[PDB]
């Protein structure tokens, strides 16, 4: 197994359609032994990840909630025996309240909205590698999930703005990460049919949203060499088990494009 | 004049080292008339602003203030004159408080102060734009100033997130002003000696930052090809009224380098 | 003028829409005194060049012949006067074989014809630096043309990578133009519909070649939010006189985009 | 075994001490079947890959040799059996003649010097995989070597612009390549200790170049969040080696960088 013995702390699962539960889905195929963590609705998760290849203990987390945050490494610890440390984490959380999404115009989004989104996506994830890297080992490493920020595009607005800071957030939380012989980096992933995406697609956001977004789809598997399945998780999973194991060490402060090789072409 | 005949509001004077002031002398060196806006210390800032080379009204506005912002097209209006638009604005406005950058630790800093840096230093160009798109005339120009973030460097910490998201909301903001036949860039400067920078160097911030920044500044200056005075801000200052004038008509959604080139060179 | 007294060599007038030929007028326009230089068809050239507001001394100069290079800068000074050195210098030269664009498969391109487009299109750029340096004031400005060439694309082809290794050369003639006071830039344009490419549209390097040429340029005014209007060049020809004047003085190994923010939208 | 049952050709040994014989032997330790290709030295190669942990088929190589690259795919063939194909191909070859490179200045390289590096260094990597792609399978990976050269350098002179060419030609080997279900990558490595690297620091190249490339390294180290060792080449082989596998499999057109992190950190 890619990830034999390691012990790895996933988040972000909420739907069997959740690109979380891939990445603990493969991780587990590669041998990893995991922690999960989850938000709100921790009934639903449960019953969720019941379905994944091993048993795993799921942990409340919600990293607006600095009394989660404070105790999370000690609740991590205890659920994987003292004397035992996490060899990876990942960071698969997102969200941006709807006026920051969508036909509703950029201008209108009031900044209440937009910074509850900007410490979801973005903060967080300095906020969840202050609270584990105590408990990680050296040769560790820390993964979030990117949506390339690089250029503007219809309907992701503001999502895009807390993308850039992400990115921005992962190369200072590199630096620190570094003291602990830990890497940190992000995976760029191509669209993907979430559940919310599909609701996305389907008009939830707005019907010409919704039209965009479609658009981009298309493009993306039309512009990327050995196309694009925005149906199938897998191919993002893997790279993230990639940077999960030993085998990218000199790759920190980084993002890994799991896209196709659509960003790599203009049409 | 390069600037001959247009009507641009530049924001960001609060003394004479100030990025904006340099930007609004050598605007009204070009045949520029202005509207200047400030912040909290509207005394201080009439005083320097005496030392223009030409009269300027002086409106305030706090970015964080929705009614200053909701009231802003209206006495800009006011002051140069009904049936009168504007051709340009200036956005040099930046915030973090301390937690955010220097020797305090990146972990450290709470969301609620990085929060109000995010604000100020990038949530208020679209908000900007968005007040003063409805009196800006085709062929307009909104320009932002920058510091390169695409890589992470000691002691700027959330004040480069900042940035970073600025990058991204620029990008953003250009979509919404050609609907207006206006353009919307940044302006990255090198380092300049502001009294903020200064006391920054002084150790104002702790001491190791203050070190770390007075080795940044060194190795720009032996980067740039052309060379970097930091005591100088006027190359700044004309790059920002290149951007204002009509002699970047195709340019919308970018960056222009004012850094001496060093950006483009490892050492 | 923006230029008034500046003394600018500018090469690459072949027709009247030449991306040259507009550069060189909007120069004149702005009080710029020209020297010209021209390749092979130099009767053409001078029917084509009599077109412009003001005469301009005429020099042959084919960038492959080290003859033509050798003697470029005595030739100008005998142009311009004994003891008048240039103030800008205007690279706007570019070729490839038909073997290295169009519907001919990319790994069918020999590499002599790859060599040769490399040549002309890339490393003329410093040829061209290395004979006029010693003939340019402080404070003067080198600039060459390009073409976005960060991601891969239909039919560009090999030019493409002729336009990477060019971006590369820029900065290293910016070191070299440094110690002279020179800066060295690009402006990477959008899609212009010279001789050249109204040809290529209409089938001349192969129908799809084409067809996919004419779908990069609809999605290209499809994502400025300005709009890109490829008939005509003045928009580019007005970015080139920007950088050729004082008003981007700390700009230098860099580029510029003139292509409506194209490059800063995904769709 | 990461690679176990793969079929992979590498190219680039010539030393003990060449980032080529890393791969090779990691690669060999995951399991892979090697075919090694080599240049002009063949005794000097074979004695050399006999300390590889297995045998290997040697085959002569010389990227300028037409009649090598005609013949390449049936002599691989012939290695590894009819019926059988490859899954990898390394790139791992590079040359630029002394003009290029060192205290000879950037102006004085002829162009027969920089084409001849152009042609070893980036063209021969769309002749390899022209050659290699027929016999090939698909979910089979290329991947080349890379020194990140989107900033100019000390020394590095024209291999710079050579590696610019490189990252574009593999950006388009990317879209020849995806037809036949390949990804084609590159590895962007931090500086390592081969004989011709230390040869260079000794001052093979003129003294203050080897001196700046010594500046350079020691910046390396300082920038890398994780620290970088000159002397270890192994992180780069296993970088390699992990988009040689099949965990990175949306990859492609794209470069990764095994750098330490240092690329993404100013100072
Ligand atoms: N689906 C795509 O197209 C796509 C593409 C690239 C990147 N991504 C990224 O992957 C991440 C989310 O992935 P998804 O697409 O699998 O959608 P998802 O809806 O399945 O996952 C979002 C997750 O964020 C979690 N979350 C929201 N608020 C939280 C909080 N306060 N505390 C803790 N967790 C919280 C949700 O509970 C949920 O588990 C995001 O970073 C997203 O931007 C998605
Ligand atoms: N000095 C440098 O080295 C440098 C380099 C590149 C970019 N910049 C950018 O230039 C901008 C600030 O420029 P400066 O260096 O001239 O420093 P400065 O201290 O002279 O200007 C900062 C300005 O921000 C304004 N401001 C702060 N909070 C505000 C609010 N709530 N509402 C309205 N205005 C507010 C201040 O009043 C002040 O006028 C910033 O965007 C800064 O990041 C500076
Ligand atoms: N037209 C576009 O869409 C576009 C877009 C961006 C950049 N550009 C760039 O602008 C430059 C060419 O511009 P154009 O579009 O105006 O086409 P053009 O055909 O009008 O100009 C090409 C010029 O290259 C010159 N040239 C060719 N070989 C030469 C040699 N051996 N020595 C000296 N000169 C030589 C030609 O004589 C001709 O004057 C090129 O660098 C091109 O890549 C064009
Ligand atoms: N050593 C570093 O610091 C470093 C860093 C990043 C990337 N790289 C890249 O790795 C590649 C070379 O690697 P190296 O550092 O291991 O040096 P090396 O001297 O060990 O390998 C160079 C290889 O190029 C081969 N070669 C030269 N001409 C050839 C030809 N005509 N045909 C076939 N092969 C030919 C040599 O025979 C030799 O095997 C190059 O692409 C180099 O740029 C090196
Ligand atoms: O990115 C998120 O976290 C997110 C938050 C809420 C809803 C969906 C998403 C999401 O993953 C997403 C990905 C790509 C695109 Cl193109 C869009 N989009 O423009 O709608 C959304
Ligand atoms: O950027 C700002 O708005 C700002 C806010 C407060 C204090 C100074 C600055 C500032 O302009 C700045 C520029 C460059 C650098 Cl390197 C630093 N720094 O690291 O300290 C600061
Ligand atoms: O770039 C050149 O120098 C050039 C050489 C010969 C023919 C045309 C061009 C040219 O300018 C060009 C610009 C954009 C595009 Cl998209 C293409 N193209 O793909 O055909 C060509
Ligand atoms: O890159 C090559 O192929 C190469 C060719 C000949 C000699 C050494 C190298 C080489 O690998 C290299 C890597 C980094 C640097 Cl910084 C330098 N350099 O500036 O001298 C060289």
């Amino acid at each position: 197994g890619l990830l034999d013995g390691k012990r790895i702390l996933v988040s972000g699962i909420i739907t069997d359609s959740s690109i979380a539960f891939h990445i603990a889905r493969v991780a587990q195929e590669q041998g990893a032994q995991l922690v999960l963590t989850g938000f709100d609705r921790l009934r639903l998760i449960q019953r969720i990840t019941d379905r994944l290849p091993a048993k795993a203990p799921l942990l409340e987390l919600d990293v607006q909630n600095e009394e989660h945050l404070a105790s999370l490494a000690g609740r991590v610890t205890e659920a994987i025996g003292a004397g035992n440390k996490l060899d990876g984490v990942v960071h698969s959380i997102g969200f941006m309240p709807q006026t920051g999404m969508g036909i509703n115009p950029f201008f209108d989004a009031p900044y209440a909205d937009v910074s509850k989104g900007i410490h979801i996506s973005a903060y967080s994830y300095a906020s969840m590698a202050k609270a584990l890297l105590p408990i990680m080992n050296p040769g560790g490493s820390i993964v979030g999930m990117d949506f390339d920020p690089s250029r503007a595009m219809p309907a992701y607005n503001w999502m895009t703005v807390a993308k850039s800071a992400l990115e921005s957030v992962n190369r200072f939380v590199a630096r620190e990460a570094g003291k602990y012989g830990v890497r940190s980096n992000l995976v760029a992933a191509g669209p993907i049919r979430t559940l919310a995406m599909s609701a996305i697609v389907g008009g939830a956001l707005g019907e010409e949203a919704g039209a965009q977004i479609q658009l981009l789809e298309e493009g993306w598997d039309q512009r990327a060499p050995i196309g694009w399945n925005m149906k199938d998780a897998t191919p993002v999973a893997k790279t993230v088990c990639a940077l999960l194991s030993d085998w990218l060490p000199a790759t920190t402060g980084d993002i890994i494009y799991a896209d196709g090789g659509a960003h790599t072409q203009l049409l």
